[PDB]
């Protein structure tokens, strides 16, 4: 029994040499591993060919079902187990099994060497000859003779170790057993006093892993460029150790340095630091003392990981969680007989080369990926409890020929009892199956991770859809109606009046809807509710709510006033708007509370604009007057002055108006008052000279609307999409739930995305006659059989207005990719 610690191959196909651990100190041994592919060669009678040294087998795989791919046409598919060696010397000749007549194409010729072994053979390997000299001289055959052992666990850990950073002149170096540090071109002190500080810090971890690494330091601040070869050199003629690896170059230090080749090194890529550009010495002081007394918890981890995980130590990295879940997966439909379609280096399936080719239902089938949402309008008087809804892709995934755009079900069966298992295993305490089942979602959206496809993603976005909606149709079976619904967030009336009386009531649907066997796996909270809520978007709402109902005391009551739209007026206006909100909520409320102590019509609110209707008809005499007066002035201009926001496109002159136009909309939402809201608005019109049906006074979304979906947050594996035009500041750049910053670029990037995937979809559209609304189903024809013209289905103006839109939120924040991307146009 050996315990694997890498994997690598080396310059000459079908050879592997893996730094392993013998009973005594580390040894490298050669190894040669044979390579595998699938075939779809001739219908059923084909060349042969056999004097060529291979062996041929017909198997009865299952194939992916690539939509293009209808026809099943010939079945006979291939095994051919074939030496790298042979395959690379024909490859040269042109009259050659692998190119001729009737080739469909390649399943597994992607696979180096490197992963048949990493998921073959796994980290415990062995030997069961029953030759050793010789197969230890030269390299050891694998293909007769290999199983796997168990690996509950992997070695006492008793070894040095090496530590080589980098922090864009920062080259950084320390030993485990060394006593000296230098760091290559008031600092000592202060490095001593942050060494011990964090030392009194961290002494409980400290003493928890000083067996795996083991106190004060000398200190050194070093023409001086060639020293790392000779450090290099020094600890490999001194020591047999693995090395820690920190760089954003971590190729090119492998390549600058010969002697790194030589030793077992494993990688902890953490990229992307920088300097403030001033008192850089303390910053960097923290992030090496931190590196340096955290390495033994990041070596812990690691060493958890690989013994539970069955790979190596240098062949995993702490956010890598993707390749464990690939690896397994691969490995258990090895063991099924389902071809991998593994891939490398190409974020696409390998269906044997016909994935290549543009085809119109894939490219419909990728960039479908909008989330619809349902949001009703009006204002509620009785009580809306505000829950939210996780875990939903893991449930919808373990609930539950003909068709072209299916995905293949045994997969997806196999999948599925493989999260059965998973699900299980952390419910008895495993941290890490909850980990990596938390993962799951963010490796099924990532088409970076391996062993990707776009139908996947496709089924599982329509099956999540699906059980949105049965969730939704389940909460509307009993007494209750849905406001709001998301991916996240469910709003949910509730047919009585007062908070305290809805304690057994939600708990109860709570329950009910948790015992429900589709719903078993939902984890349901409740965060708000709502004692008079007016509600006509998600950026716009208003109203009176609770945190949690207690008992025998009268709950705290918070009101909240978020209103994007108070952004569009005039900075004299946004006092007198807040103001009458606040005078208008507050008397809702006293004659909701009226209504109830007295005891589509409500009398709840009935009557409530009676007690404001004067004095605000005189503030708006008083406004108009003050603005005529005083709106061509010059020192008083500066207060009319209209802003501009991006995804703004209204071009208005009398913001008194727009004023009275949202007091009066914002009222317009009861629903049930109409009348008396009418005759007030009609009461107000005639202050300014206008008449009751004009254009001009008619209220609109001041606001389009860019929202770009599924951003994912790695801190939080967290889902949601993000309006770039409707939402405010310090939200777009920070994640919902937890506060960590964004990555620029990549929002940048996705902007970028997003507006060729929308010029694509507009030239790949479709043709549609003008009296009749059938397809055109010609390649070339003047018009219509019958009278008409053609028109196409996307419009021109709204790929315009879009395109203006990219513009302004260009322009409004920094984003020079972006306008560098519309100027090359
Ligand atoms: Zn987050
Ligand atoms: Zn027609």
């Amino acid at each position: 029994t050996w315990e694997v610690l890498q994997y690598k191959d080396s310059g000459e196909p079908g050879v592997l040499e893996v730094f392993v651990t013998i009973n005594g100190k580390v040894q490298n041994i050669t190894f040669h591993i044979p390579k595998t592919i699938y075939m779809k060669f001739k219908s059923q009678t084909m060349p042969l060919q056999k004097i060529k040294n291979c062996l041929i087998e017909k198997s009865s795989a299952s194939l992916p079902n690539n939509p293009k791919t209808s026809n099943p046409a010939g079945g006979q598919l291939f095994k051919i187990t074939l030496p790298e060696s042979v395959f690379l010397e024909e490859k040269e000749n042109c009259t050659s099994i692998f190119n001729d007549e009737n080739v469909l194409g390649v399943f597994e010729g992607t696979i180096t060497p490197h992963q048949r072994a990493i998921m073959d053979l796994g980290a415990s390997v062995t030997f069961r000859s029953k030759a050793l000299g010789k197969g230890i001289q030269q390299g050891f055959e694998m293909k007769d003779l290999s199983m796997a052992e168990n690996e509950r666990y992997l070695s006492g850990f008793s070894m040095d170790i090496g530590y080589l950073l980098h922090f864009p002149e920062f080259f950084s170096l320390f030993k485990s057993w060394g006593d000296t540090i230098t760091i290559l071109v008031i600092n000592a002190s202060s490095l001593g006093q942050i060494y011990k500080q964090m030392f009194e810090k961290k002494k409980g971890k400290i003493e928890t892993y000083s067996y795996l690494v083991d106190i004060n330091f000398e200190f050194v601040y070093f023409k001086l460029y060639r020293r790392l070869s000779q450090e290099t050199t020094k600890l490999k003629e001194e020591r047999g150790f693995l090395l820690l690896l920190q760089s954003p170059f971590i190729t090119k230090l492998l390549g600058t340095i010969r002697l790194l080749n030589q030793m077992p090194i494993v990688k902890l890529s953490l990229n992307e630091v920088l300097l403030p550009q001033l008192n850089w010495q303390p910053t960097l002081l923290k992030k090496l003392v931190n590196h340096v007394l955290s390495s033994g918890s990041w070596i812990s981890h690691l060493i958890k990981l690989s013994q539970y995980s069955n790979i190596p130590i240098c062949n995993l990295r702490l956010d890598s969680m993707d390749y464990i879940i690939d690896v397994l997966y691969a490995r258990k439909l090895k063991k099924e007989n389902i071809v991998l379609w593994w891939n490398e280096k190409a974020p696409l399936p390998d269906h044997g080369g016909i994935q290549n080719d543009f085809d119109l239902n894939t490219s419909w089938i990728m960039n479908d990926s909008e989330f619809p949402k349902i949001n009703n309008s009006g204002v509620y008087d009785n009580v809306v409890l505000d829950v939210g809804v996780d875990n939903l892709t893991v449930n919808t995934i373990l609930t539950s020929e003909f068709v072209h755009d299916a995905f293949s079900n045994d997969a997806l069966n196999v999948l599925r009892g493989m999260l059965k298992e998973w699900w299980d295993e952390a419910l008895k305490e495993n941290s890490t199956a909850d980990l990596l089942v938390n993962s799951l979602a963010s490796w099924v959206q990532n088409p970076n991770a391996k062993l990707f496809d776009g139908l996947l993603r496709y089924h599982v976005h329509n099956l999540t859809k699906k059980a949105l909606l049965q969730l939704v149709n389940e909460f509307s079976a009993l007494g209750s109606t849905i406001v709001y619904a998301d991916r996240n967030q469910i709003l949910i009336k509730t047919n009585k009046y007062s908070p305290e009386n809805c304690y057994a009531y939600s708990q109860y649907m709570m329950k009910a809807v948790r015992t429900n066997p589709m719903f078993s796996y939902l984890d349901l909270n409740i965060k708000r509710y709502w004692d008079l809520l007016i509600w006509m978007d998600k950026f716009n709402f208003s109203g009176l709510a609770c945190i949690e109902i207690e008992e025998k005391e009268n709950q705290d009551y918070t009101a909240v006033s978020q209103w994007q739209l108070k952004k569009f007026l005039s900075p004299i206006y946004q006092p007198e708007f807040e103001d009458w909100m606040m005078i208008i909520l507050d008397s809702m409320l006293k004659t909701k509370q009226s209504y109830l102590k007295l005891n589509s019509v409500e009398n709840s609110l009935n009557g409530f604009s009676h007690l404001f209707s004067k004095p605000l008809m005189k503030r708006v005499k008083k406004l108009f007057k003050n603005q005529q007066e005083f709106i061509l002035d010059p020192q008083y201009e500066a207060d009319y002055v209209i802003p501009v926001l991006p995804g703004s496109h209204l071009n208005v002159k009398n913001p008194l108006l727009e004023l009275v136009k949202s007091l009066c909309h914002v009222m317009l939402l009861s629903k049930s008052t109409i009348l008396e809201i009418r005759t007030l608005r009609k009461e107000l019109l005639k202050i300014f000279e206008l008449r009751e049906f004009a254009k001009v006074a008619e209220f609109k979304d001041p606001s389009l609307s860019l929202v770009v979906p599924d951003f994912l947050c790695e801190y939080c594996f967290f889902i949601s999409d993000i309006d770039f035009c409707k939402a405010a500041p310090e939200s777009i750049f920070s994640c919902v739930r937890c506060h960590k910053a964004f990555n620029q670029v990549l929002l940048q990037e996705h902007l970028i995305q997003k507006l060729r995937s929308d010029i694509e979809s507009y030239l790949i559209q479709d043709l549609r006659c003008s009296r009749c609304h059938k397809v055109k189903r010609d390649y070339m024809s003047a018009h219509c059989p019958c009278a008409g013209a053609w028109e196409g289905t996307l419009p021109r103006e709204s790929i315009v207005q879009k395109l203006n839109v990219f513009k302004q939120v260009a322009k409004y924040y920094g984003f020079d990719i972006l306008l560098s991307c519309i100027a090359d146009l």
